């Protein structure tokens, strides 16, 4: 045979090359994922991820409260923790014996994996008691945010989209849900004569959800393992190029 | 459902929640977790889904 | 000196051959340990060991609720628990809060030494009210299963021998006993002239009992260090061959 | 065929009779158990039972600790029974925090299976701190009580003997062991030719214990079951009759 790497009949190395170029394109088919992640970073360091995948479209939704900090088989501070809401609710609502619950996320990041079209991207952001614009009579369900995303890059290749935002004041207490639709390209409408498997896609979804105790443990046993997207603190890019990549 | 949601919960009684905390992270990667068992209990060891005779069995997606 | 490895006179290498020769045939005179192992297998990975060694002979007798998982310094579910060994002892006699108890053995494993005579070894699989078969009135108290042991193999030299069965029904609920005698291809009986020395022998032996988390902390912890035999789920033989070799 | 109890040739009637007087003739073989049980009566009307059974003799030895009621899953009082544990052992050698431990058994019936030989029944009745009589240097290791065992019988057939004596004193604080000897009418001495099997018979003892809310579950879902001979608090007998019986 020819020796590798000096001629056109490395079949190896062409088939590798196929083998991603097929990953990649895979998923942005109507047939592959797409995929949105939450990441709420508590002020000890560790981070809540909710995430959830499924054809057509994808999108996550969470109450103020659900997003708080919650220790599995830990004390919580649950009853100070009832009380907390209910000042966050409505002030000086509730008795509680602190003046900032450790619990509130200090930051979010949303990210989309690269078979999002990020025009379609929305988010409702709304206030503790899930209103998204201070009363819901003048309210907007989402805002459209695509134009905020970052491109996340590895070796020049899209490997995801971030919105990242601070909730480092005193007053930033959310409850929130985002969606995407994966891209299409083509004129045959997902929702036309395929509307009955966009309404099964919305049962066949999967979620994740778990807390990590630090972002070195979510990017060495979440992001990496799975071949996702992220961007650290130091804004480093994390993912893999799969596009007539070897 | 969520892998965690499958997983045995006994309302009312004693569940070894932290440990079962520790499960799950070397459940999601492998030693990732610092748990005091090699197999949780909580762990299905079946699934059957089962449907009404009102679906139509060429529509059923897992 | 002559060069090792060349000659008759590497007298380091007969030496070493006869130390291991030596350890080998002494544990099989009379003056040797015979000893036997019973690891009972729990739904949770974990395993119970009970070991005995002794001069002459050698057992272990435990009533089905010794044999149940107990994990030192956490939750047992210690009332329900008492109340699963009355549906148990008699059906319905119970008002637990579970069909099945996962402390209840899922498999036991009996290993004696190479010094035993398989030809003595004898067992008392009792019912979970140590009966050992349905009724005291048409028992026998043993039934001899030597012909089922397996030899545990290493390097072509028995290193043990091995007797398992699952309990994997609902009804595989036991008490158990076994019993070994120590190799003796004499005529000197050693409950003859010896007699006392073998009522010595039933107070001389020496007991150990814990639970390892899993069957690969067994292999590594307790079977390899101390050069016992084993079998694995994977049928894999441990032990250290010794007759002859260096 | 014959017409069913009209005849000689009702071999289903003979197998009948046959099966049960094998079964009484086999206990009473050197081949067959023999089986002891101590039942320790609390005034709550609980009663622990410890059985063994096992071939050749058999018998059973409890520290006065070992006896006290302990139930599973519950309170138990333990550092105070620890204190009532010292003053027991030595007058005023405790600070415990009642006068009477209701744990204490109230009596304590010794029951032997009909096979054995009530000549060779011994026991060991201590103080609580397991001398047999007052201090070691006077004291004989048992007393042969065989004379003061009732036969327990059902249908004019002996089923088990008994011997009953309550602790109904402040003083009456026990420890206790109990052995008898299997029948043997022959010369054939089982600790002859056959002394090894003894000694394998004292680690093929079964054993049984559990604590039973009250006598009538005794009776109900431990006595009666497993065919075992007993005697109630009226004095009234419990077993199967099986010599030469359908
Ligand atoms: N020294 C170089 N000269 C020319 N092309 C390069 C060099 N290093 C890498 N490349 C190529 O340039 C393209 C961009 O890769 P690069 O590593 O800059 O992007 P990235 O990993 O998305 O961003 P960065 O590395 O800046 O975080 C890829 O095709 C890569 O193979
Ligand atoms: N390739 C070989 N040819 C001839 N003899 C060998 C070879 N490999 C090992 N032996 C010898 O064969 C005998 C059996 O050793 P072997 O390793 O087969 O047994 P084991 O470890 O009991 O069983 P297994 O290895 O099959 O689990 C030993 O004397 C060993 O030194
Ligand atoms: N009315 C009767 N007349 C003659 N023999 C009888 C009568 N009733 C029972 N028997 C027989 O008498 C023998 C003794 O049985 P019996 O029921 O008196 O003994 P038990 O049950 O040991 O004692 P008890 O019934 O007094 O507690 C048995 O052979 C039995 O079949
Ligand atoms: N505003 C608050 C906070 C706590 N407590 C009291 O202090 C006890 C413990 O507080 P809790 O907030 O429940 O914390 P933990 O028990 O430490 O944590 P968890 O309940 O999460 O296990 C509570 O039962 C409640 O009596 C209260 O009165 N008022
Ligand atoms: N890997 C594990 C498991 C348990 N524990 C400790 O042991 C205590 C009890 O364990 P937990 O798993 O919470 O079990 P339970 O309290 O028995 O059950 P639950 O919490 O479900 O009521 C915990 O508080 C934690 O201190 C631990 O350090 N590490
Ligand atoms: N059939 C059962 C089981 C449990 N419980 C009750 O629930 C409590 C806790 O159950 P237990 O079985 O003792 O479990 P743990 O306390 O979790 O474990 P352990 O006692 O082994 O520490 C008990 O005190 C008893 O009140 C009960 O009524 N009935
Ligand atoms: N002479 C006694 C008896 C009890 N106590 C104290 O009271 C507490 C409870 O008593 P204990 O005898 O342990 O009873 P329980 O806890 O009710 O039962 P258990 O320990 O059997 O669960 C103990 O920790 C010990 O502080 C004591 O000082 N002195
Ligand atoms: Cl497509
Ligand atoms: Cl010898
Ligand atoms: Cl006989
Ligand atoms: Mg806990
Ligand atoms: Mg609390
Ligand atoms: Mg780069
Ligand atoms: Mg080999
Ligand atoms: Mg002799
Ligand atoms: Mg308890
Ligand atoms: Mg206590
Ligand atoms: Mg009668």
């Amino acid at each position: 045979a020819d020796v590798a790497g000096t001629s056109n009949r490395d079949f190896r190395g062409r088939e590798q090359r196929l083998f991603n170029s097929e990953q990649y394109n895979y998923n942005n088919s109507l047939n592959g994922e797409v995929s949105v992640w939450v990441y709420a970073y508590y002020s000890d360091g560790s981070v809540l991820v909710i995430n959830k995948n499924s054809q057509y479209k994808v999108g996550i939704s969470e109450t103020f409260k659900a997003l708080k900090e919650y220790r599995e088989g830990q004390h919580n501070d649950s009853y100070d923790e009832y009380e907390v809401n209910q000042s966050i609710y409505y002030p000086n609502g509730g008795d509680a014996r602190k003046f900032h619950s450790n619990a509130k996320p200090r930051a979010i990041q949303i990210i989309f994996s690269p078979s999002v079209n990020v025009r379609t991207i929305k988010m409702a952001k709304g206030n503790a008691v899930s209103v998204p614009d201070e009363y819901l009579q003048r309210s907007h369900p989402w805002e459209a945010t695509g134009i905020k995303y970052r491109k996340i890059k590895r070796d020049g290749e899209i490997v995801g989209y971030s919105h990242y935002f601070e909730l480092p004041h005193e007053y930033n207490s959310i409850s929130l849900a985002v969606s995407g639709v994966h891209k299409n390209p083509s004129s045959y409408n997902v929702g036309g004569h395929n509307v009955m498997d966009v309404f099964q896609s919305c049962d066949l979804a999967l979620r994740f959800c778990n807390r990590y105790w630090a972002e070195l443990e979510l990017v060495n046993h979440y992001i990496s393992p799975n071949a996702y997207p992220y961007l650290d603190i130091n804004n480093h890019s994390y993912g893999v190029a799969l596009s007539n990549r070897q």
